[PDB]
């Protein structure tokens, strides 16, 4: 009745992109979940996050085996917390291609993460497409420092991770290791970097729309102010 | 896939006794369950603890209308926080004749809670059988200044509220208006006054056994500890 593991959940947003969510079991014995992706390329897939632990995470790759029959080869991460590299390891022991911002990579072992195995190069204007179809896109510092996003602009999706808080959301949550000044500046260059995109995917809670930009930014301002 | 309301879920515990559980979203979409019970008396049951908010608690007045075929008739509460009295108004709204502590009926408009209807009357030996075959326990400050205990000890059961902790807990949880002190103290007296009870049951999480006694006895000696 009251199952203390939950397995991981796995919702279609649109032909061809998955959303996998994952529980965290709690000392109250409630669940927080947290929201990645699944992107199909070809006869492989695109993992964007990883669950909260390696298990959790080795049901991601099982499912995209037997599931999908879309096996993950790529995974990427957006930023060094455990519910977005809590089950790096699993994945590199499954030799898939892993990466992250230099940042994540360099701060992982501090959080007891394991790193990535490659840092991801940006162009001038701050994206990569070194997993096209996704848009990897750097907006700057806000939930953490070294926070990034990605984008599907052929299908008008952005997950935006912790970056952009949950719809209902009336705080910005743990602020622990946010920078407060620049956050609003970071939600503003996604929103203008994808701004045709209106399925917007934050890290917890359900997928909504650009006013989920706007919620954030207010949140933002407002903490950013003495 | 993500409701952010689910319903009250129900659980037979032995004959004549059913414990409810019900779920406060959280801002990151996360759930925290409470637990209560439901008594059968005859031809109505007592319930023991609301919901976290009204409607919460009407799904539980309507259940043992409809499904139970016991309308609840008597309540009681075992605090003054929102986990425990948090639907007090849906209650008296429908007559029912509403219990608890003292000091939990003084604590709870500064709260934003409803009082209970009556103060609970304990004797010498701190019990009141008030609503029997329940036995009403007030083993002194713990979690709150005010936390009581619920037993049925013809069934060998006892209801230990936020008092007890939860089976895996590794911390006394919220200890913003504990008595750090005298918690051992409290839990070591319900130990004792139902010394045979073999099924105890937390605020959170599932039912386990006598061990959440040594469990929190010894997560309160260390805290009480300087
Ligand atoms: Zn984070
Ligand atoms: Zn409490």
């Amino acid at each position: 009745a009251q199952p203390k593991d939950v397995p991981v959940t796995f919702t279609a947003i649109t032909q061809g992109v998955w959303m996998h969510t994952s529980m965290k079991h709690m000392e109250n014995w409630g669940h927080v979940p947290s929201n990645g992706l699944i992107v199909e390329k070809g006869d492989f897939s695109i993992l964007v996050d990883t669950a909260w632990d390696d298990p959790q995470t080795a049901q991601i790759i099982e499912w995209s085996k037997d599931t999908l029959k879309k096996p993950i080869r790529w995974a990427v991460f957006t930023h060094a917390h455990d519910d977005k590299m809590g089950g790096v390891a699993a994945l590199r022991q499954q030799g898939i291609v892993t990466y992250a911002a230099a940042d994540s990579n360099r701060m992982a072992p501090q959080n007891g993460l394991t790193p990535a195995e490659h840092d991801l190069i940006f162009d001038s204007e701050h994206s990569t497409s070194v997993l096209h179809p996704l848009v990897i896109f750097d907006p700057g510092p806000g939930h953490t420092r070294d926070n990034i996003v990605v984008g599907l602009p052929e299908q008008g999706i952005v997950f935006g991770g912790c970056l952009i808080r949950p719809s209902g959301s009336t705080s910005l949550g743990n602020t622990a290791d946010a920078d407060l000044a620049h956050w609003k500046t970071a939600v503003l260059a996604v929103a203008q970097r994808f701004a045709e995109a209106q399925q917007i995917i934050p890290s917890h809670g359900p997928m909504a729309g650009r006013e989920l930009f706007e919620l954030t930014a207010q949140l933002a301002e407002k903490a950013s102010i003495p």
